[PDB]
């Protein structure tokens, strides 16, 4: 499922994503 993006790189994006 698409929501993976949590913890595949991490995001890693999410991290960076503020």
């Amino acid at each position: 499922h698409v929501f993976r993006l949590k913890k595949w790189i991490l995001k890693v994006i999410l991290q960076f994503g503020e």
